[PDB]
């Protein structure tokens, strides 16, 4: 029946660089949790240990209603052999192809490696990918007064603590409109106290996480469109102005001049994308005023993206015919120097029996995966978590 240990020896090349790697792991087959230790049976590892990320055991994944394909696979001892490719947005591809042995609970797999074309001053060989960058944790004091000031905004009465009715209050000013039962799994998520409301710490790790998909610049970029209601490219007086009333704040013309000489790198009179990323990324009371309206948008949206759990990976499955499964997936690695280093894979599951008639119509999946790495130069610990979804609509929109 089903799994409770596995190991995996895992080996190949990457650009022509052998390694090969054996250990030891456990997980459980009611919520999909894996753990993994490998060590290196060939010196030190002479690229990211991160690329063996997520290769390093779907039989430990539940569907909503009951075992997995993966699992059913598993117990009934038919199995199901693997093919994944990758491509990287470097123009890299990697192949890994897998086979598996059942001994009781106890899995045994097999993957191999071939990775190539990865360029030698990129991430992955100047072993530069991390789960959080350089930079992380460290703050101005100018930094940490503006957080201070993003707080008191949200912090209505001043008691020190968010709550849900305050983040409705702040929501609503901005023509949002949350339900209660949102505003609970927004500040849930945030509220590591466990009180059910938001303190200063806890706020300021929401602000100041490094999310999977966007950097700061390209989550800079997109708040863009919001402060432009018209679409044109250019924010101007007009739009300042109904940005600065939301978050209660009013302005004389003289006001809003200095506000734009303040931002306008280019004495043309307006403020374009590239000018209003550049002055939330920079290093004058208007400035500071700007930049806090800025950040109000930021913060509700990183409230958002992490209630419909959007710091994990979210794969599609579909099941183009009785034996087969075809999911895909965009991928992001965090770089040292604060970027994302991204790509897309496809893995191909060929069963020995066809698949049960209930799996080939409850099509496509979503399976949502976070995993962890810890690494030295011989050695891994590798953690995944996993939940699978049916299809609703808009499921195919946090997908993409
Ligand atoms: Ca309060
Ligand atoms: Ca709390
Ligand atoms: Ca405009
Ligand atoms: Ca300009």
């Amino acid at each position: 029946s089903l799994p409770a240990t596995h190991e995996l020896h895992i080996f190949g090349s990457i650009n022509g660089i052998d390694f090969d790697m054996v250990g030891q792991g456990t997980g459980n087959p009611n919520d999909g949790y894996e753990e993994l230790n490998l060590k290196s049976t060939m010196g030190d590892l002479q690229f990211s240990p991160w690329i063996l990320v997520p290769h390093i055991f779907h039989q430990y994944l539940p569907y909503p209603d009951g075992m997995s394909p993966f699992q059913a696979a598993m117990v009934d001892g038919s199995g199901y052999q693997v093919h994944r490719t990758m491509q990287f947005e470097d123009g890299a591809t990697l192949t890994v192809n897998y086979r598996y042995t059942y001994e009781g609970s106890h899995i045994k797999g097999e993957a191999q490696v071939e990775g190539t074309g990865f360029p030698a001053d990129g991430p992955v060989m100047t072993n530069s990918l991390t789960a959080e960058a350089q930079m992380a944790d460290s703050l101005t004091e100018e930094q940490v007064s503006e957080y201070k000031e993003l707080f008191s905004l949200f912090d209505l009465d001043g008691d020190g603590q968010i709550t849900t009715k305050e983040l409705g209050t702040v929501m609503r000013s901005l023509d949002l409109n949350p339900s209660e039962s949102e505003l609970q799994d927004m500040i849930n998520e945030v509220d590591a106290g466990g009180d059910g409301t938001i303190d200063f710490p806890e706020f300021l790790t929401m602000m100041t996480r490094e999310m999977k998909y966007r950097d700061t610049e390209e989550e800079i970029r997109e708040l863009c469109k919001v402060f432009d209601r018209d679409n044109d490219g250019f924010i101007v007086a007009a739009e300042l102005r109904h940005a600065m009333t939301s978050i209660g704040e009013e302005l004389t013309d003289d006001e809003v001049d200095e506000m734009i000489r303040e931002a306008d790198q280019d004495g043309d009179g307006r403020i374009d994308y590239n000018e209003f990323v550049q002055l939330k990324m920079q290093k004058s009371g208007m400035r500071r005023l700007l930049k806090k309206a800025i950040d109000t948008v930021r913060a509700i949206n990183r409230l958002r993206e992490g209630m419909y759990f959007a710091d994990w990976c979210v794969s599609k499955k579909t099941c183009p015919d009785d034996k087969t499964i075809v999911s895909t997936l965009k991928w992001a690695f965090i770089t040292d120097n604060g970027k994302r280093y991204r790509s897309t894979a496809r893995t191909t599951y060929t069963f020995a029996k066809p698949m049960a008639a209930n799996y080939l119509k409850n099509q496509p999946m979503y399976v949502f995966r976070k995993t962890e790495l810890i690494h030295s130069k011989t050695e891994l610990n590798f953690k995944e978590w996993q939940k699978a979804f049916t299809d609703g609509m808009g499921m195919d929109e946090l997908y993409k």
